[PDB]
């Protein structure tokens, strides 16, 4: 291992995912529940950059995670397409970030499933009285100091935009320490600057 200084632990909102100009496919399971989902547990450097690729020689080994497919399928689906199982997409961020993360191929995924669970997104979300709706009916303050509270950590919310032209909360951004024991104040933040003082929080 090169070592590396934290990760960035990105979930998204399926919704935000399929209700754009760019085409969505749902799982082999179906569709998505209505809730956050994993996009992946990156390494990263404070100085902005990141390894990735590490060891070109480690495929995904979906043996060691057998028993954890059936949740990943659910909490870690794939939106593209065509519609899959997320098995190659399971593998790309294995390859690309987890051969990066230190960490052995169950414990990477186990971690990202813990960290999705105590992040609890969804119900941090509705303590604060947001729930999924049509429309920029949300300030995007409230939503970031909603999960603040819940996680203890502020953070960093990208957004997209739909076929409507609104403005809708796409990927959320939390930063988890190098040994992925805990939430960790993000040491930087990435330089997007698609959200905008109100935004959608597209239902399912
Ligand atoms: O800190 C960062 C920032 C971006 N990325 C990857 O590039 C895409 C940018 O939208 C992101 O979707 C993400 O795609 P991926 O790695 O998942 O395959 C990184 O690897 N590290």
């Amino acid at each position: 291992a090169q070592d590396f200084d934290f990760f960035y632990f990105v979930q998204q909102w399926p919704a935000s995912y399929c209700d754009t100009r760019r085409s969505c496919c749902y799982p082999t399971t179906g569709k998505p529940d209505e809730d956050f989902s994993i996009h992946g547990l990156w390494p990263n450097y404070e100085n902005g950059k990141w390894p990735q690729n590490c060891d070109r020689e480690s495929s995904l080994d979906e043996s060691e995670i057998s028993d954890l497919i059936s949740t990943m399928e659910k909490n870690w689906p794939s939106l593209a397409c065509p519609s899959s199982d997320g098995v190659r997409f399971w593998s790309h961020e294995w390859l690309k970030h987890g051969t990066c993360s230190a960490l052995g191929e169950r414990a990477y995924f186990q971690a990202a499933l813990d960290f999705r669970k105590k992040s609890n997104l969804l119900e941090n979300l509705k303590n604060a009285e947001i729930t999924p709706r049509n429309g920029e009916h949300y300030t995007l303050e409230s939503i970031k100091k909603a999960i603040e509270e819940g996680v203890g950590h502020s953070p960093y919310i990208e957004c997209n935009v739909d076929t409507q032209g609104n403005h809708q909360i796409y990927q959320v951004y939390l930063c988890v320490d190098k040994t992925a024991t805990d939430f960790i104040d993000c040491p930087i933040f990435p330089h997007g600057r698609g959200c905008g003082s109100k935004i959608e929080f597209p239902p399912f």
